Parts: structure tokens; sequence; C-alpha cells
């Protein structure tokens, strides 16, 4: 009779206990950094999405009613979307942030402008940034800017006459319009000497040049004067200017609204259907009145588990997006084998419902053992790595 959901039942228990266990080391520890650093509004909402995926049995082992039938619709796609908007947002997050990626070309004879571009390169490093410093020797002008969402362009003041380029600049200079310089975000830099009447006359030329080929000039450049060692204050100074250029810091108000704007998507597409399609009794619309919140929810999966693989070697909040890279390959095994599952099993009704009961509970279960398990062992076990 009702033996069929002693399993489903006793998983789903389990589960909503763990998950509320989960929650509650979390809101106790909510003021410690393993909490905060992990973009906080986010994991709550994650658990919140991970307790409906085990509460979603209840309402496929209950008696069909007009409203278990609603809920049943309205749930299954709604508690899967909770869980990868959540997924979803702390990978663009990551992505956004330890995404950007910044390029520094110098034109030096004697190393003074070199030394200002080491140090500006070790400042957006430590900013967050993916740095890829090159002297102007080595570089060739063909699509050299492409792919980079930060370029800095340095080069030194020469010429007995007038205003003269770093030699190795020169080529660039010519040909920069081969470069990808339109619409990207630039700022120049360079050494130069006061007792000379063009004080950083080739910063000037650089910005102009860059002006007409339809740069984002960021900031105005850099002007070192004498011996750059001297000058670390306003090189590192103006590097900390430069880095708020791609945001390093998206609000907590922000990941909700991004986060809750991917859910929304989702209740669009099951209220729609809900509309068309009036629940009713077993339940009137067991067809494809869940094939587009399934679409929806196979996009967000798919697209969580390529930003994932992307950002799976950052080491930030204790490799935190290493074991969000965990959560959805598993996930991505979980949803491929029950595919064909639910198809075979179609002629069962029971059989069908207690293995959509038991996957809905694994999907929600590899959320908490591959995400929060490494985290709780931290809060709970080793609270010295958690101050
Ligand atoms: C012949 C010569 C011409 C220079 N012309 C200028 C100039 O017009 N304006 C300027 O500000 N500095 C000028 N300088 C100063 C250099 O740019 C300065 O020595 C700089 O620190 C060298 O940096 P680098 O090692 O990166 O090439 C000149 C230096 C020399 C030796
Ligand atoms: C198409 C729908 C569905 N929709 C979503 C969804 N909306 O994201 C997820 C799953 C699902 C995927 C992976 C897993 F492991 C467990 C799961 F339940 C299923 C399973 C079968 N189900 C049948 C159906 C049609 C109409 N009513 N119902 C109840």
């Amino acid at each position: 009779g009702d033996a069929w959901a002693v399993g489903p039942v006793t998983i789903a228990c389990l589960g909503a206990l763990a998950t509320l266990f989960v929650l509650g080391v979390f809101v106790r520890h909510n003021a410690t950094p393993v909490v905060k650093a992990s973009g906080r509004e986010l994991c709550y909402i994650l658990l919140g999405g991970v307790f409906l995926c085990y509460c979603m049995t209840f309402i496929f082992i209950a008696k069909p009613s007009t409203a278990v039938c609603t809920l049943r619709r309205l749930g299954l796609g709604t508690a899967f979307s909770v869980c990868y908007s959540a997924l979803l947002t702390k990978t663009y997050r990551i992505a956004r942030i330890f995404g950007a990626k910044a390029l520094i070309v110098y034109g030096s004879t004697t190393g003074n402008t070199e030394y200002t571009a080491e140090t500006i390169a070790r400042e957006l490093a430590d900013a967050g940034y993916e740095v890829d410093s090159r002297d102007a020797a080595s570089v060739e002008a063909g699509g050299l800017f492409e792919g980079f969402d930060l370029v800095l362009l340095g080069c030194s003041t020469w010429g007995d006459d007038s205003i003269e380029l770093q030699d190795d600049f020169i080529p660039l200079f010519d040909s920069l319009e081969e470069t990808g310089a339109q619409g990207r975000k630039v700022a120049c830099f360079g050494c130069g000497d006061s007792s000379w009447e063009y004080f950083c006359g080739a910063v000037d030329a650089i910005e102009e040049k860059l002006k007409n080929l339809g740069a984002e000039i960021v900031q105005d450049g850099l002007r070192i004067d004498g011996d750059p060692r001297a000058a670390r204050d306003d090189i590192v100074g103006w590097a900390h200017d430069v880095r708020g250029a791609i945001p390093r810091f998206i609000s907590p108000a922000s990941q909700v609204a991004i986060c809750l704007a991917l859910i929304s998507g989702q209740l669009l597409i099951v209220v729609a259907w809900l509309v068309v399609e009036a629940p009713g009794t077993r339940c009137n619309h067991r067809d494809a009145s869940m094939l587009g919140s399934l679409a929806y929810n196979v996009l967000l999966i798919a697209l969580c588990t390529l930003y994932a693989f992307k950002t799976r070697k950052c080491p930030e909040n204790f490799n935190e997006a290493k074991f969000i890279g965990f959560t959805m390959y598993t996930t991505c095994i979980i949803w491929l084998a029950f595919l064909p599952i639910f198809y075979v099993t179609s002629s069962d009704y029971r059989v069908q419902t207690t293995t959509m009961c038991v996957s809905v509970s694994l999907s929600g279960s590899v959320v908490l053992g591959c995400l929060f398990a490494p985290k709780l062992y931290i809060i709970l076990f080793q609270p010295q790595k958690n101050v």
C-alpha cells in the first residue's frame, strides 16, 4: 500500500535533519571567515533550495489533489532552480573577479620603466588579476590586446631635439591600429626627467593615439620623475586606482539580485504552464508540463559546470571553486543516469515516483556532501583555520 514510501520518506527526513544541522552550524558561526568569505547570502539560498529537494518527497508521496498537483509542478522545477541559480551566481562571482586578465607591455632601455612595470604587475596579481607582463621587443603588434580585461602600456621618453619614444616601443606605437585597442580599458605609465622640456612626452603620445583608436582611457597616465625605486608609494598608489576598473567586488545585494532573477525565470515558466494547463486529478498533467522547467534547469547546470571547470584552479575561501566543480560534475552524472531510468520505469507509477524521490534527494545530497561537508569540517574540527 504505502510501504513503498518508507525508503523515500526516511531519506527525505534524514536529509532535512542534515540541512537543518548545516544551517544551524553556519548561523552559529555566521560572523566567522569560512561563512562570510564564501559569499554568505548565496550559501543560505542554496541550503533553502537543498531543504526543498528533500521536501519534494512528501509532496510526491502525498495523495494527488489539485493543491498537491500545483505544488508538484511548482516545487520540482523551483527547488532545483534555487540550488543551481545559487551555484551559478557563486561561480559567476569567482569568474568576474579572479577571471579578470591584465597585460603589461613596457618599453625600457635602462630598466627603470621595467621596474615600474614589475611593481604594477605584483600589485595587480595581489588585487586578483591574472597579469601578463611582456617587453615591447618580444611583442608582435597583431592581435596583442585580445582577451585582456585591462591593458597597461609603459614607455620612457627620449630624443635630443624633440619627444621620442623608447626604441622597443616605436614599432608597437606605429602599428597600434591592429592591436585590439578600440573599446579596451587602458592606462599608461612611464619614466622621464623634469630637467627635460617635455616631461614624459612618450606617455602623452601613447595616450593620444589610444584616444584616437577608441580605447577607454581609465586613468591619467603615471609620470615617474627620476628613480622609480624612490616613487614606490606613487607607483603602488596609482596601481590601486587602476585595479578599480573591472570591479573586484560584487555587493551581497547584487549577488542576491542575479540569483533571484535566475530563479524568477523558472517561476515564470512553471506559473505560465499552471495558468494554461490548470492542475487537477492521479495528477492531470504528468506529460510535457515540466519540459520547459527541465530545459531551464538543464541550461543552468550546463552553464554552471562550464564556469565551475573554468574557475577550478581558484584558491579563494578554502578552494571553494574546486568543491563547486565537484558538486556540478556529480550532478551531471546523476541527471544523465536517471533520464533513462525515468523512461524505462514509466509503466509503474510507484517505481517512477520512488526513483524521482531518491534522485531529487541524491541531487540535494551531493550539494551537502561536496560543498558544505569540507566547510563544516573546518568550522567544527579546525577552528584555528576559521579566525
Ligand atoms: C638623451 C635622453 C633624452 C631624454 N629625453 C627625455 C624627454 O624629452 N623627457 C623626459 O621627461 N625624459 C627624458 N629623458 C629621461 C629618461 O626617460 C629617463 O632617464 C628614464 O628614467 C629612463 O627610463 P628607462 O630605463 O625605462 O628607459 C631622456 C633621457 C636621455 C638620456
Ligand atoms: C520532467 C520532470 C522533471 N523535471 C525536472 C525539472 N523541472 O528540472 C527535474 C527532474 C529531475 C531531474 C533529475 C533528477 F535526478 C531528478 C528529477 F526529478 C524531472 C524528472 C521527471 N519529471 C516528470 C514530470 C513531468 C510532469 N510532471 N513530472 C513530475
